[PDB]
DNA sequence: GACTAAGTCAACC
DNA sequence: GGTTGACTTAGTC
């Protein structure tokens, strides 16, 4: 196929969105993006790295420690509630400012 | 075409 | 897996 029209950030922010607890683990933040993306069914370990550096680098996704175990392995990622509406209202290519913090 | 957000590669933690 | 950075690629005004 073609590459879907959204960046690596709006693709994981409608993952997160649409999870019943509003967050994910990597692993199911990359099964998403699969499950309904076939074009990410290829090339993984080039945009699996690119979806772990955006997590990190971007003040938008925050991690969310598990406790009782749970599952177990990985921790969660949810987004900043001062992100706003970022990747919102026809923009998933490019943000008009990124959301850094302070 | 600039300006700067986004994606790559890759070491380290 | 989660951070970093140096550097490239690319959308948009
Ligand atoms: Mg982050």
């Amino acid at each position: 196929h073609a590459k879907p029209p959204y960046s690596y950030i709006s693709l994981i922010t409608m993952a997160i969105q649409q999870a019943p607890g509003k967050m994910l683990t990597l692993s199911e933040i990359y099964q998403w993006i699969m499950d309904l993306f076939p074009y990410y069914r290829e090339n993984q370990q080039r945009w699996q790295n690119s979806i772990r550096h955006s997590l990190s680098f971007n003040d938008c996704f925050v991690k969310v420690a598990r406790s009782p175990d749970k599952p177990g392995k990985g921790s969660y990622w949810a987004l900043h509630p001062s992100s706003g509406n970022m990747f919102e209202n026809g923009c998933y290519l490019r943000r008009q400012k990124r959301f850094k913090l302070a």
